[PDB]
């Protein structure tokens, strides 16, 4: 979503 891959 925000993060990593997400």
């Amino acid at each position: 979503r925000r993060y990593y891959r997400f």
